[PDB]
């Protein structure tokens, strides 16, 4: 598909069983999702926005549908307003920009 | 140009007669400058992401020309490791997001 920037790219997302909107950021390296108690094993990790930095936990190899495109890799969880999904996972997808 | 994720999407702009390099961030709805000088009037105005809020400088109708492409438009300038291009501009200069 095409997505036009007339407004925010939010996208519905499915991870571990949960329904999601989402937004694509292709000003984001990584991937960082609202508060989940997602299972499984999870680093420390800082990550610096606009603001500051905030402290999110990072798990590795999730998966992670995006706008019915599978993919697999590092989420950050933490107190974001925002999903966001970055350049980790849109690469996946074979996103592009185009103009 | 069509652009991949795979590094960050960094393109050339020129503004002010000057040259600098700016992040095409579609998660981005403003256009968000590293400190610098800029003809005209601004406004305060505080802008939010990731780890908060800042207090940034807002400078209207303000021509920049992004990878060749001319926009005009509003320029917020404040305390950015990154000169970050929003939507406001990328409308402008017609990037879509494709997969
Ligand atoms: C710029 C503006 C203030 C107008 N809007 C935003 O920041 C919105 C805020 C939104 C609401 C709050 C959550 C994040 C979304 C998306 N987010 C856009 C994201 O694409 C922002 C845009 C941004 C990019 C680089 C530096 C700062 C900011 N991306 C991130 O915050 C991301 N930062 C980076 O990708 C790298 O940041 C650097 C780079 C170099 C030095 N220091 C930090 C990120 C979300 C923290 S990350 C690392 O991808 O988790």
């Amino acid at each position: 598909p095409q997505i036009t920037l007339w407004k925010r790219p939010l996208v519905t997302i499915r991870i571990g069983g949960q329904l999601k909107e989402a937004l694509l950021d292709t000003g984001a390296d990584d991937t960082v999702l609202e508060e989940m108690n997602l299972p499984g094993k999870w680093k420390p990790k800082m990550i610096g926005g606009i603001g500051g930095f905030i402290k999110v936990r990072q798990y590795d190899q999730i998966p992670i549908e995006i706008c019915g495109h599978k993919a697999i890799g590092t989420v950050l969880v933490g107190p974001t307003p925002v999903n966001i999904i970055g350049r980790n996972l849109l690469t996946q997808i074979g996103c592009t920009l185009n103009f």
